[PDB]
């Protein structure tokens, strides 16, 4: 199944556009969130979307700052979808999928594309 | 036109499967160099090919470490592609002449690609 | 010599603070705007920076979105700079220049980090 | 204290080397291993070292493919020195202080040199 994770901290933000982009991507189920993206421990509709996924399912974000603010905490939320075996997705960003040379320089180059974007979130 | 540049330390490298890579991907002609990837100074056949390219030309390898093991000289040997109009393809890496999704984050996720697997060529 | 640029959007940001700052560092004069980050175009004052300093000299600013908030644009800025041979100086980053002699902590990393602080001015 | 790891996987290698790279680099003590660097589960010499060292020491050793040719691996003993609050340094690229001036930016740019490192050391 393919669940995606929408975000705004507050109503002023186009969230329409953010829910649009899910959609455009296949998401048939959205948890839609009204909270900050400092801490994960606040926020309990991502953790419902999270404990929600499966093995074999697909999480799609339109970004990984919707994930969260904080380098640590999204790696922390990254690696538990990646040991429930769920798909991460990212709207913005669909190349990070693509697969880069053989299963060890693919895991490290999700490993870095991740830690990119979750820099970028944290640094913004 | 689209030109090859095949490159071994040792005839013990099997460039027949590196050449035949680069004849799949359209390669007309193929420049072949055995040595190694540390230096652009000790490499006639790499300055020949990319004198032979001009705009509108497709410049192949089959990935990054073929073009060079040396950080800033693969670096500059790909801005001199860039400045030449000569689109420099990577039969590994297809997506380098792709644009998916948002155009910008697209290109500056490629960016830092190319530069993490030039970087990890010198290193290896 | 050595050369500062100081941006702001608006008189009701900090700006004698950022011109202190590039003073500590060493601004010999210090090209003061007051305009948006999002365009070269409509920067008379950066345009004047640029074409005062020269071969040898150093450019400075404080952070990289005082230099532009348009990545594509950032990244010219810089490639400008390195091509009339001008080291560009970020006072918040000031460890970025020290030469160490290994490319993961030269030239890598000052292209990565320079590139993600372009991408995160503009996203922000 | 300091505390060294040298590690060979056969005596063909130059083991008195490294054993002298770490005393120059000021190793107080060194934990030395004959085996390959392929798994952590027959390395006890390895878990030793690792069990021996205490908060305020530093860990050493000439390169990362020393510590071990698994990128797995390497990233959960760095990740142990981490939580244990023991420094790692690599004789052939010292990284104890700030690389760059941003403690982000400085946290991020380690984990991707060590993922570099780590990676290249199990692709050789």
């Amino acid at each position: 199944m393919i669940i995606g994770y929408a975000r705004v901290s507050s109503l002023d933000q186009n969230l329409e556009r953010q829910l649009e982009n899910l959609k455009t991507f296949g998401a048939e189920k959205i948890f839609t969130e009204k909270q900050s993206g400092k801490s994960i421990e606040n926020r309990p509709i991502l953790q419902k979307a999270l404990n929600f996924v499966e093995m074999g399912d697909r999480f799609i974000v339109e970004s990984i700052d919707r994930l969260g603010r904080n380098y640590n905490e999204v790696i922390h939320t990254v690696n538990y979808l990646k040991d429930k075996e769920v798909q991460l997705m990212i709207t913005s960003l669909p190349m990070m999928n693509e697969v880069i040379g053989n299963p060890l320089l693919d895991k490290f180059m999700k490993d870095l594309i991740i830690r990119i974007l979750a820099m970028v979130s944290e640094q913004e």
